[PDB]
């Protein structure tokens, strides 16, 4: 793989948290960067008033998460699914609905595309190497298709080589060859060295603040955290509006400014708490 | 082009007592809905069970024509009518048949799920529908296979006097920019465009058929000039991926459905199932 000091220039928009929209050419290179590369990193987005809470409130659960007779992990021990609370005092319209996510998706996916995922991982210290997978299958084995999801990233600390920021295969979400996907959507071996010799992966850092956008199917992994601080992600995806999902479960309190938005969720509104873990 | 008999380049004749098909004979089949979009299984279904499904719609039709605004499909004479989903009319070789979903496991994989148990019911002197498709492409300009298949079940004679369907075949691979208007109806600089090189055809399609057709196949409901109104049932399988709300079925089928390598998207209701409206309480 190639370990780099930055996110390259190549797949990267600098952006503030007062940028509520990007003005058209900003737009054009986002849908060129995830049209070729099939992964974007927009730097600067969340105010650290945001990520603080929402880093806190992870690390808070992970005692009650590592307790359970069944800890459920990502392929390998380490990489730890961790849902992050969706009390009303968490749950905030500039992750959830963020307008410059909602403006790339749109464009993408379509203006009925819908957030279905409010997730997380939990990367522990001495966690193992993940195998190459994407997270969303292409529909049809052998066939070229466009995009029907963007996986949305935030990293809830500074991701380093160290800590565990992710392997990315730049351009690899285009690719479907016959028998190259098992049933857990983990790439054959002989694939991966064919696209390696062509397309080596990727790591960086990426600071918290940071929101990845990127194919559901690029490959990637999950890396070793050799550091002593577990490295929480949150994690959603907005998929084309007939793409089969359960909803998300959110309290009722929200479901004022959830349902009424042009920024679509598919959304359970519960009466009272919900249990995400 | 209106025809005499379904025409042999998109036919397989079987019986009622074909539960699977020969190598060879899915090998013809998929190539023909491949190529052609419509596959047309003649001799498939038992007269005692299009008899009594036919009846029964008959039967429901006044219910249906009571309402306050009664459903209609594009222009008058064309009504939508859920066939009962009681247990007597709920039929094994109906909702799971085993040469239908042999085609349709080829097709759209062994997770394929029926998602669709609805019907057509076209009246005396009904006007004609505009050439639509049923199920969109699932991005405009994009060429990609099947996602669904309809599965009609003509529940009488079908003629071209009492309003046998018009099928566009070769249509349901066509999806250049501009061509579909926000009802699924095919643009008409398109229509002309198509039918110049591959115009539509109508054909009688005799009582125990079953039509298999890609969901995105150009089509119309056209009069019914007979005397008695022209019944279809309509079941329409997708893979498993693609996002439809569940058949209400009556829990009392669930040991059969539910157990079944043959998918069903089903939500099992704990007493009778209002098919008619959908106004049962859970
Ligand atoms: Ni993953
Ligand atoms: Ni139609």
């Amino acid at each position: 793989h190639m370990a780099l000091a930055a996110p390259p220039g190549e797949l990267t928009l600098a952006l503030t948290p007062d940028d509520k929209t990007l003005d058209p050419a900003s737009l054009d290179r986002a849908l060129a960067i995830l049209a070729e590369h099939g992964i974007l990193v927009l730097t600067g987005m969340l105010r650290t008033r945001l990520t603080d809470q929402l880093r806190t409130a992870m690390l808070d659960d992970l005692p009650e998460v590592l307790r359970q007779q069944d800890v459920p992990t990502n392929f390998v021990p380490g990489h730890v699914q961790q849902d992050p609370p969706v009390r009303e005092s968490l749950l905030f319209p500039d992750v959830l609905l963020n307008p410059v996510v909602y403006q790339i998706t749109h464009a993408v996916l379509g203006a009925d595309a819908r957030n279905a995922v409010y997730s997380g991982n939990m990367n522990l210290p001495g966690s193992h190497e993940q195998p190459v997978h994407l997270d969303e299958p292409h529909l049809w084995p052998g066939i070229s298709h466009p995009p029907y999801c963007l996986c949305v990233d935030v990293p809830l600390i500074d991701f380093t080589l160290e800590n565990g920021s992710t392997e990315y295969w730049p351009g690899s979400h285009v690719l479907n060859p016959d028998e190259c996907y098992d049933e857990r959507g983990c790439v054959l071996p002989a694939e991966l060295e064919r696209r390696r010799a062509v397309a080596p992966p990727v790591r960086f850092p990426i600071p918290v603040g940071s929101v990845v956008i990127r194919d559901g199917r690029l490959w990637h992994r999950g890396v070793p955290n050799l550091s002593a601080a577990p490295r929480p992600l949150l994690a959603m995806t907005h998929y084309t509006e007939w793409f089969d999902m359960p909803p998300i479960q959110l309290p009722d309190t929200v479901k004022s400014w959830v349902d009424g938005s042009d920024r679509h969720t598919h959304a359970h509104f519960v009466a009272g708490d919900v249990d995400h873990l």
